[PDB]
This record gives structure tokens, C-alpha cells and sequence, in this order.
């Protein structure tokens, strides 16, 4: 299947991810769409789609994927796999940390889509209410920070990576 990498990014951050993801997972077949030119209806076309949102401004999203929030609802996304990873800072929030991934996450659950790239809290900081499921020992995607996780952060894109690539094959087998 083709997959669609969907993100928005004020800086580069997002956009960093978004070519590793693609990269790791394959760029026969996963495609880059960038937000904040590039419309979410293209979104319909695609089988799965990975979608990541930095959480700007104490639990706002980045302002250019709220530009095509509005479209999210009436986009046609029901019966997708979805994998959502998202961006912050546990040292200056973890009160906000994927403050966004949350909103997505709920957004996209009302959507009908089927989620991927679940990832255990043990050994992070966040202790936030809203990226988490289960009884909050997963988070509901991704989640990476570049202001001191920068060393690592590449090897979680890939780790994580090489599990979605596995839930929507199976998925699909
Ligand atoms: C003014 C400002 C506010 C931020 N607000 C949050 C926040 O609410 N929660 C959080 O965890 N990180 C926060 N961050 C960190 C960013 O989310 C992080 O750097 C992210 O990678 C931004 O991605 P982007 O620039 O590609 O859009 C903030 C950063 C800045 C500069």
C-alpha cells in the first residue's frame, strides 16, 4: 500500500521526522505532504497515513495544522490506519509534553481510523493526562523532544518505524 507522512512544522522539526519516517519505512511507497502548503483532502486517497503535530504555545497546536483542522472532520478517513507522533519539551512542561498528539488522537478516534505506533511511558517524563491510553502506561504515538532528546530522537523515529511498518501490514494481511 501507499502511505501518506502528513506534518506541519514552524521551524524544521517536524519536517526532520517526517523524512526520517518516510525514509525508515520506505519512500517507495510512504510520501511526504507538508501541511502548511500542501491540502489534508490527498489524505483520502492514501490506504494509512502517519500524521505528527509539535505542540506550540502550552498545549496548542503548531498554527499551520490548525489551518486544516477544520478539513480533518469532513475528510473521508474512516477505516484508515493512522499512526500519530508528536513533539514538545518534558523539561520546561511534561504538563504539555504531545499536549497536540492528545488532540489528534481524540480528533481522529471520531474520524473512525484504526491507530498505530503505541509506545510504553516507562522511561520518560511527561506525567501529563493527554497522550496516553490504556491506563496511561502507552502513549497514543511517537513522541519526541528536540531541546535535549536531540541525541536520541533519530533512534526512536526508526525504532518506532519498525513497528508501524509491521501493524499496518498485519493489519492488512
Ligand atoms: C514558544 C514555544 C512554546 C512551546 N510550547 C510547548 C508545549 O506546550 N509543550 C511542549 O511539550 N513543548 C513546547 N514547545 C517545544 C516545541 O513543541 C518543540 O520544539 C517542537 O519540536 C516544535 O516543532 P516545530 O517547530 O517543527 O513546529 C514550545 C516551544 C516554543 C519555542
Amino acid at each position: 500500500m501507499n502511505m501518506g507522512l502528513f506534518y506541519g512544522s514552524s521551524t524544521c522539526y517536524t519536517e526532520m521526522a517526517a523524512e526520517k519516517i518516510r525514509d525508515i519505512i520506505g519512500p517507495e511507497l510512504v510520501t511526504l505532504h507538508n501541511l502548511k502548503d500542501d491540502s489534508p483532502k490527498l489524505m483520502e486517497q492514501y490506504d494509512v497515513l502517519i500524521l505528527g503535530i509539535p505542540t506550540w504555545d502550552f498545549g496548542e497546536i503548531q498554527e499551520d495544522w490548525e489551518a486544516v483542522w477544520d478539513q480533518l472532520d469532513d475528510l473521508n478517513l474512516e477505516g484508515k490506519i493512522v499512526a500519530l507522533y508528536g513533539l514538545g519539551d518534558q523539561l520546561g512542561y511534561g504538563e504539555w509534553f504531545l499536549d497536540a498528539l492528545g488532540m489528534l488522537h481524540d480528533k481522529l478516534s471520531t474520524k473512525g481510523v484504526k491507530f498505530v505506533g503505541y509506545w510504553p511511558t516507562e522511561g520518560y517524563e511527561f506525567t501529563s493526562p493527554k497522550p496516553v491510553i490504556a491506563d496511561g502506561q502507552l502513549f497514543v504515538g511517537l513522541a519526541l523532544d528536540e531541546t535535549n532528546q536531540y541525541d536520541l530522537s533519530d533512534e526512536r523515529i526508526q525504532s518506532w518505524c519498525e513497528q508501524i511498518l509491521n501493524e499496518m501490514a498485519e493489519h492488512y494481511a
